[PDB]
């Protein structure tokens, strides 16, 4: 029985080497294509040799021993990784798990700029060579993208190229494909970061949680034992891919969708599309499936969960069942709820069986269960509106530059690169979310919220700078909005000392395209709080709008240094009065 070969049999030769590389570039992230290539040659040659003869030596060995040893052999590994040469002297599985905690969530690579001229001969020249590229490139920038799926985008990276090189216009799929495929990229990795995320910091039972209520919202029509059965099952194909275990993932992942559309007729009405697609295709349709509509004979729940009088016996008997099935009743009842607010939800109606039970007379205490939800609920949607209303009232680049204040103000300690690129997420959140049907702007919201927070804390775990932070970040997982919201100005924190340079423009911004001036505006906006904390937001936008102008006025010179030059310092002293 030969791991590889029962890998390499039920995967492919094509999709086995595909996710090998992805391996392979999430684990050692600084190493040219062409050594991870030759590695992946290197594993699927011996996969060959073990599926032709399985009894051959060292064909029995674990994956991860093989896949380990191979990346021990790397050229110049204690130099360009000085921290996983240690990890190779360790066993499996202690080496993995040390080969797992040297990952880096933010190697600050160079950005892709594709030259389609370039790019479109590369890939004419050489298919094969220009999508591994592209895989290796992606994975190594997101260590933990869901490996199955980064292959599935590759397959519309190839149909972007494969469409659009031989047309007339030659840039015609640039901002069109690369930039919506490039969007796409970051929110699967943000996506599938927060369950590794949950994995590492709050375990497995996280994320079952997540994804039974997740899932019921998704499949209402399904029953609980088929809901408990898939979410089984795809906690283990994550928790296999967030620990490097991609081959096995892939191969369980393949496993679910076959089991979901042979069953689907009891699960969803809304699968018939996505389970007539070829294999990469139908697991990516599965899981950004569309929400079911409601049965008819959804069952009133007051009955069994808040007037049956039994419930602390039941309760007792079998937390986890009982809580589960609350938990799938409620959620498949409310897809226009939050998943962290229904988590938040059965978390308040566990804590009210704890207490109600204790006393004396439980029915009585428990009577009024599903009225400690409203507030849970009016809080989110409240802020929501509050967002909403203005994102449409000021617009993404003047939102952006709000939530900049507001999370800055929260946590002055963060570097301002990161506090651009949180506030810069979470209006484009606004973007996503405030133009859609009503009922479906909490969701939206919340669950995009729950995806930039969760990378605010990755980062913050790489590198601490606030007890806030890693009090919010670490407490709850589905608290961590609400923490994150309650969170004000710190005022234990100590004015960053002035800077002039900072704030001191030149006439290179003028030739960058607009969301990099943007980014170089909005990183002085992050500043300017950080020297002036307890400065309004309303004062704050007022100097902002003056750097604004005074950039577009010198951009438009005939001397623009000079302008820039005479301008800015009398504009930069100006604003820190302003600023009082
Ligand atoms: C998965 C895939 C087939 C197998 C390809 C993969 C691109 C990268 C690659 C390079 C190789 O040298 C082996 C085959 C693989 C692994 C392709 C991208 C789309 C296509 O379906
Ligand atoms: C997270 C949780 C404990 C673990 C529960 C979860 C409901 C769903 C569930 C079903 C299971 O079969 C395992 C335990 C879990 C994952 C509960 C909801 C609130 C409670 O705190």
């Amino acid at each position: 029985k030969s791991e590889i070969a029962h890998r390499f049999n039920d995967l492919g030769e094509k999709h086995f080497k595909g996710l090998v590389l992805v391996a392979f570039s999430q684990y050692l992230q600084q190493c040219p294509f062409e050594d991870h290539v030759k590695l992946v040659n290197e594993v699927t040659e011996f996969a060959k040799k073990c599926a032709a003869d399985e009894s051959a030596e060292n064909c029995d060995k674990s994956l991860h021993t093989l896949f380990g040893d191979k990346l021990c052999t790397v050229a110049t590994l204690r130099a360009t990784y000085g921290e996983l040469a240690d990890c190779c002297e360790k066993q499996e599985p202690e080496r993995n798990e040390c080969f797992l905690t040297h990952k880096d969530d933010h190697p600050n690579l160079p950005k892709l700029k594709p030259e389609p001229d370039a790019q479109c001969a590369a890939f004419q020249e050489d298919p094969d060579k220009f999508l591994g590229k592209y895989l290796y490139e992606v994975a190594r920038r997101h260590p933990y993208f869901y490996g199955p799926e980064l292959l599935f985008h590759a397959e519309e990276y190839k149909a972007d190229f494969t469409e659009c090189c031989p047309a007339d216009d030659k840039l015609a799929c640039l901002i069109p494909k690369l930039d919506a495929l490039k969007e796409r990229i970051l929110l699967s990795s943000a996506k599938e970061r927060l369950k590794c995320s949950s994995f590492q910091n709050f375990g497995e039972r996280a994320v079952k949680a997540w994804s039974v209520a997740r899932l019921s919202q998704k499949f209402p029509k399904a029953d609980f034992a088929e809901v408990s059965k898939i979410v089984t099952d795809l906690t283990k194909v994550h928790k296999e891919c967030c620990h490097g275990d991609l081959l096995e993932c892939a191969d369980d992942r393949a496993d679910l969708a076959k089991y979901i559309c042979e069953h689907q007729d009891s699960i969803s009405g809304k699968l018939k599309a996505c389970c007539d697609k070829p294999l990469l295709q139908k697991s990516h349709c599965i899981a950004e499936v569309k929400e079911d509509d409601l049965p008819s004979d959804l069952p009133a729940l007051a009955a069994d969960f808040a007037e049956d009088k039994e419930i602390c016996k039941h309760y007792k008997d079998a937390k986890d069942v009982f809580l589960g099935t609350f938990l799938y009743e409620y959620s498949r009842r409310h897809p226009d709820y939050s998943v962290s607010l229904l988590l938040r939800i059965a978390k308040t109606y566990e804590a009210t069986l704890e207490k109600c039970c204790a006393e004396a007379d439980p029915p009585a205490c428990y009577r009024t269960v599903f009225d400690q939800f409203t507030p849970l609920v009016e809080e989110p949607k409240s802020l929501v509106k509050k967002n909403c209303d203005l994102f449409e009232e000021v617009g993404e680049y003047d939102f952006q530059n709000a939530l900049i204040v507001r999370y800055t103000k929260k946590a002055p300690q963060v570097s301002t690169p990161t506090l651009v690129e949180i506030g810069r997420t979470l209006g484009k959140v606004g973007s996503r979310c405030c133009k859609l049907p009503e009922s479906e702007r909490l969701p939206c919201s919340e669950n995009h919220l729950a995806l930039a927070l969760n990378r605010l804390c990755v980062l913050h775990e790489k590198t601490p700078v606030s007890e806030k932070i890693t009090k919010c970040c670490t407490d709850s997982l589905a608290e961590r909005r609400p923490c994150f919201s309650a969170l004000e100005l710190d005022e234990g924190y100590v004015p960053k000392e002035f800077k002039a340079e900072t704030f001191t423009f030149h006439a290179d911004i003028c030739t960058l395209p607009e969301d990099e001036k943007q980014i170089k505006k909005q990183s002085a906006l992050a500043e300017l709080v950080k020297h002036k904390p307890k400065a309004t937001k309303e004062q704050l936008k007022t100097v902002l709008g003056n750097f604004s102008a005074f950039v577009a006025k010198c951009c438009g010179a005939e001397d623009k240094e000079a302008c820039f030059a005479e301008e800015g310092p009398k504009l930069v002293a100006s604003s820190q009065l302003a600023l009082a």
